[PDB]
């Protein structure tokens, strides 16, 4: 929907943090780091498109390349790729059903949203699971240890950039 930024939805209770300088505090407070990454950049041609090209792919990864940098540097990552999900992705269910279990890292997960919608939900400090949903220009970065899970929304697609440290650290810790 019509969110600009990332929203919160508590698990238990049900309730909604919108406002945008308390939602960066409370992910703050969970240790788990937001940023906005000014998706106006990106061009047209590639706004809401899932069957990208290996052209595509690489233009994605040079519009950011810049804030790609600076958070690359400021935690500490190496690598970084693009991946797109769609109902038409070949075993979309069989693979899903990887990230949809509880799992954690022993590195941290780190994801932009370029087109569509994902949601986090993550094992809050206090024991409660909570909901980040995310619209294109999120980036978001899950901590190592964090139990948490994945979702597609109503609209089952995804285009996302991908931070890494390792391949290796990728691994789902059921």
């Amino acid at each position: 929907g019509a969110a600009a930024m990332a929203q919160i939805r508590i698990h238990e209770v049900n309730t909604r943090i919108e406002n945008e300088v308390k939602v960066s505090k409370f992910l703050q407070e969970e240790g788990v780091l937001y940023e906005k990454w000014n998706i106006s950049k990106l061009p047209p041609h590639l706004n809401e498109n899932y069957s990208l090209t290996d052209e595509n792919k690489a233009e994605i990864l040079a519009v950011f390349s810049k804030e790609i940098a600076d958070v690359s540097a400021r935690r500490g990552y190496k690598a970084h790729d693009v991946i797109s999900l769609s109902n038409s992705t070949p075993n979309l269910d069989e693979l899903l059903i990887n990230f949809q279990k509880e799992h954690h890292h022993t590195d941290d997960e780190v994801r932009f949203i370029v087109s569509g919608h994902g949601i986090f939900a993550i094992e809050g400090k206090d024991g409660t699971f909570f909901d980040v949903e995310l619209e294109p220009g999120d980036l978001i970065s899950v901590p190592e240890n964090a139990r948490h899970y994945f979702t597609l929304q109503d609209d089952r697609q995804v285009v996302a950039i991908r931070i890494f440290v390792t391949t290796e650290g990728w691994v789902p810790i059921y």
